[PDB]
């Protein structure tokens, strides 16, 4: 049970001690993950872009965002922010299928759902995850 003035305090902390602009920034990651703690998602959004701002290389930190845009249902933005926390962290494979798993559920038009599933496919071979939406994409295709 966090509350917004339990975020509020140790902000006020942050700001009398390390008051630089840059200073309260390289604390926003943390100030996100109490407001979301506290159910403060525009905030918690708010708090991580200004991390971002100063650490753009930190893969975490678009993940966390693309968390709150997916928690939302906001499909365009959370890809936006898995795929730059790929890009920054290719490591992290489960993204590739999260990434195919969003688009599937979206909406599978605009073309963007095959190229994923494929990566997927790649990364993860035999993987039932994926050939779920393989199945998808057959039965949506045309007839030539």
């Amino acid at each position: 049970r966090r509350s917004k003035a339990d975020v509020e305090r140790y902000i006020a902390s942050v700001q009398g001690s390390t008051p630089s602009p840059r200073q309260k920034s390289i604390k926003g990651f943390y100030f996100a993950k109490l407001y979301y703690e506290a159910k403060e998602y525009d905030l918690a959004k708010k708090y991580i872009c200004t991390y971002i701002n100063v650490q753009e290389r930190d893969p975490k930190a678009h993940r966390f965002l693309g968390l709150l845009y997916e928690l939302e249902e906001n499909t365009d933005k959370a890809v936006e922010c898995y795929r730059r926390s790929v890009e920054l962290n290719p490591t992290q494979k489960d993204l590739v299928l999260k990434i195919a798993e969003l688009l599937c559920k979206n909406d599978v038009t605009d073309g963007r759902a095959k190229y994923w599933v494929e990566r997927a496919a790649k990364l993860f071979p035999g993987s039932p995850a994926v050939y779920k939406l393989k199945e998808q994409l057959l039965d949506c295709e045309g007839e030539d």
